[PDB]
C-alpha cells in the first residue's frame, strides 16, 4: 500500500496542486493522497493565512475526490512544521503504507539544504513537482529511487499569482475550484 | 456594450481556455463571451473530433458561467471557418455590441495569412492568447491587434488528448463534466 503526502501551505490551494497530486498518484500507483497543510513554516518569508483558513480551503478543494483527504497533523502539532515530524506522525497513523512525500521542487530543495535528508529518506520516497521549465548527476548521487522530479504544466498556476489577483480584484475562476474562489472572497482572505 | 467571441476547436476544451476567456473579458471589460467551436482548421493536421462532441464539451464546460455561452454558427455553416462569417453572424445577433475576437495566437496567425485581414479589422478588435513562451508582427507593430499571455495555457489540448490515449487522469485540467464526457464517449482512445 502506497500513500502520497502532499505538503504545502496551500495559501491558496489551486488546480496546479490538484493536478500535481493526481498525476503523482497515477505515476507511482498511490492508493490515496493525504494533503497536509502546514502549521507554521520555519522557512523565512511571508506570513501565511490563519491555519484554519488554509485547512478549510484544502478540505473544500479535495472533498469530491474519493482518493484525497486532508490531515491536521501539522496544524495541531504546535510550533514550526518540520517534514520529519509530519512523516513520523503519518507513519504512526498508516503503519503499513510506503509514504511518498510530494511538494514543490523549490520548497523541497530548501528543506534538504536546511534540514538534511538522510533521516527523511529513511521515512519516505520524495517527489518534487516543478513548473514547466548537471542536476541529473546530482540526482544520481542520491539513494536509488529516493527522489524523483516531475514536471507539471498546470503548476504554471501559482499561489502567488492567485493572491495578487485577489488583492487586485481580478477573477480567480477556473484557476481553483469554485468553492475555494468563493471562500477566498467571502472570508476576504487576500486584501 | 462589448462582447467577446472566443474561437477555437475545443478538442478538448480545458481550464486554460476558460481562464483565457475570463482574463480577456476582465482586461477588455466584456459584458459576455460567446464560445464558437470552429470547423476543421485551415492548417493541415489531425482530423478534429466530430463537431457535435466539441460543441457539447464546450457547453458542459461553460454552462455554470452566466457570462459565457456557446454558438453553433461555425459548425452549422460547414467547412473551415472564415472569421468574417462568424463575425457577421454574431453582429446580427448582438447588433449594438462592439466585438472582440479572441483565439490562440497560432490560429490567429493562420487567419492573418489566409484570410483578408484588412476587411477583418473593420469588424472587430482582435486579441490573441498564448502561453508564456511572423507576419503577425507587422500587424502588431501597427497595433492592429494585441497578444495576451495566459499562464494557464500551459495546459494544452494536445496534452489532454495524449493523456486520454494513455489512460492517464484528466481530473483538474478541465471541468469534471468534460473529463467524464471524454471518458464515456471514448473520444481520444
Ligand atoms: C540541497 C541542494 C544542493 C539540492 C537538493 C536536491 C535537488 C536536486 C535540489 C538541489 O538544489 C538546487 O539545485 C539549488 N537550490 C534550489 C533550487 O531548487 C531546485 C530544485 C529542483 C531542481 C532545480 C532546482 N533551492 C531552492 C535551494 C535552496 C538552498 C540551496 C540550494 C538550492
Ligand atoms: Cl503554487
Ligand atoms: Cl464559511
Ligand atoms: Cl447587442
Ligand atoms: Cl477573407
Ligand atoms: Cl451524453
Ligand atoms: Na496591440
Amino acid at each position: 500500500r502506497r500513500l502520497g503526502v502532499m505538503g504545502g501551505t496551500f495559501d491558496p490551494i489551486h488546480y496546479g496542486h490538484l493536478v500535481a497530486a493526481s498525476e503523482v498518484a497515477d505515476l507511482f500507483d498511490l492508493d490515496e493522497v493525504v494533503f497536509v497543510p502546514s502549521g507554521q513554516p520555519w522557512q523565512k518569508g511571508r506570513q501565511v493565512s490563519a491555519a484554519e483558513h488554509r485547512y478549510l480551503m484544502t478540505v473544500i478543494a479535495t472533498a469530491s475526490n474519493p482518493r484525497f483527504s486532508v490531515s491536521r497533523v501539522d496544524i495541531d502539532r504546535g510550533g514550526p512544521t518540520y517534514t520529519k515530524d509530519t512523516l513520523a506522525d503519518l507513519h504512526a497513523l498508516h503503519p503499513d503504507s510506503e509514504l511518498y512525500f510530494t511538494t514543490g521542487a523549490d520548497a523541497l530543495a530548501s528543506i534538504m539544504s536546511w534540514q538534511g535528508w538522510e533521516e527523511l529518506f529513511e521515512l519516505a520516497r520524495f517527489v518534487g513537482v516543478s513548473r514547466p521549465g548537471h542536476i541529473t548527476s546530482l540526482l544520481g548521487q542520491l539513494a536509488k529511487d529516493a527522489l524523483t522530479l516531475v514536471e507539471i504544466p498546470a503548476l504554471a498556476i501559482s499561489s502567488t499569482d492567485c493572491r495578487q489577483r485577489a488583492e487586485q480584484s481580478r477573477p480567480l475562476w477556473y484557476l481553483m475550484p469554485d468553492g475555494v474562489v468563493q471562500y477566498v472572497s467571502k472570508r476576504r482572505l487576500y486584501t
